[PDB]
């Protein structure tokens, strides 16, 4: 591991890992094509604005980490860098994306996160071994075809983005177990959802949902849902049927009721409600088993149903900006003696 570049070149073909970070480089020196057994490359927390043609000299190159930089594109000559597998391009000007990116058949990683990318470049079909993309904080309004051909691709990520509706090339990608859709404008989850059924997470925080599909039920290996921040009025009975499911965050939504298939959630141990429209809960809400923390804070709550204190998990619990009187606080005080219970 080098952290200079005028000993790395004295010493060429000793060189394995070269980081050159927040060393105020607004050009990479022709001369670092001398570093021919060179595997990772960090050139992170600098000022580039383009990379040169010597990369291609690179053929070693797993590595190529250029968080931070001015980048508006990436040279023709990426092509070569056959054994690149991790290729990061985070917080810079991309306003596309070669089609030279395409060649770059062992990577597994792209991290995109903060760039100027309006739409994804076609040739990403290419990209086989690709099992994160992190496209993140861009301004991409669709997904193209191609997409659908990264039937490996595990994560990703496409939070802060211009979203106004769910791209259905999502449904094709079989083998996602995360997905972020946090920060965009979507109103409608549509079924091909349901088709990803190895989910276990599942970010919708932050849109403009009213309703989710009851093919939702589908979605057995979902472990978290976050739809916090959005415009829920009603919940199918169909997020009843997320056996699997540890964490529901609903907190920040138009929500009256709870359906009484919540009862299904065997596995829930934290349910987020906090500024909601809830009137009232259903008795069921006793039979969540495993619940470990509720948040409720900020609702129309009057009273609780006696079966709360079925809750014999429950640790936290909280209830402050509710509508409930001295009477109802110190009947549920009494339910639940076990529990650390919030009123105000
Ligand atoms: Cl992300
Ligand atoms: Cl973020
Ligand atoms: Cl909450
Ligand atoms: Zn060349
Ligand atoms: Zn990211
Ligand atoms: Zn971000
Ligand atoms: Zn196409």
């Amino acid at each position: 591991t080098y952290r200079d570049l005028t000993k790395a070149l004295q010493n060429p073909l000793e060189v394995r890992v070269l980081d050159l970070s927040r060393q105020e480089l607004k050009t990479l020196p022709i001369e670092i094509g001398k570093l021919k057994n060179l595997q990772r490359l960090y050139l992170h927390y600098n000022q580039l604005t383009v990379l040169p043609q010597e990369i291609e000299q690179l053929k070693n190159l797993q590595l190529l980490y250029l968080r931070s930089n001015r980048l508006t594109t990436l040279p023709k000559e990426i092509e070569q860098l056959k054994n690149l597998q991790v290729l990061d391009l985070g917080s810079n000007q991309l306003t596309v994306l070669p089609q030279e990116i395409g060649q770059l058949k062992n990577l597994q990683l792209l991290y995109l996160h903060s760039n100027r990318l309006t739409t994804l470049s076609k040739d990403i079909e290419q990209l086989q071994n690709l099992k994160s993309l992190d496209l993140s904080n861009n301004q991409l309004t669709t997904l193209p075809n191609e997409i659908e051909q990264l039937k490996n691709l595990k994560s990703l990520y496409l939070s802060e983005n211009q979203f106004a509706t769910f791209p259905k090339e999502i449904g094709q990608l079989q083998n996602l177990k995360v997905l972020f859709l946090n920060n965009n404008q979507i109103t409608i989850l549509p079924n091909e959802i349901a088709k990803l059924k190895k989910l276990q997470y599942l970010y919708l925080s932050d849109n403009q949902l009213i309703t989710l599909p009851k093919e939702i039920e589908q979605l057995k290996n979902l472990q978290t849902l976050d739809l916090s921040y959005n415009q829920l009025m009603i919940l199918p009975k169909e997020v009843g049927q997320l056996e699997n499911l540890q964490t529901l965050d609903l907190r920040n939504n138009q929500l009256k009721t709870l359906p009484k298939e919540i009862e299904q959630l065997k596995n829930l141990q934290t349910l987020f409600l906090s500024n909601n429209q809830l009137t009232i809960l259903p008795q069921e809400i006793g039979k969540l088993k495993n619940l470990l923390w509720l948040s409720l804070v900020y609702n129309q709550l009057t009273t609780l149903p006696n079966e709360i204190e079925q809750l014999k998990n429950l640790q936290t619990l909280y209830l402050n900006n509710n509508q409930f009187s001295s009477q109802e606080k110190k009947r549920i005080r009494k339910l639940l003696p076990k529990c650390q219970i919030y009123f105000d």
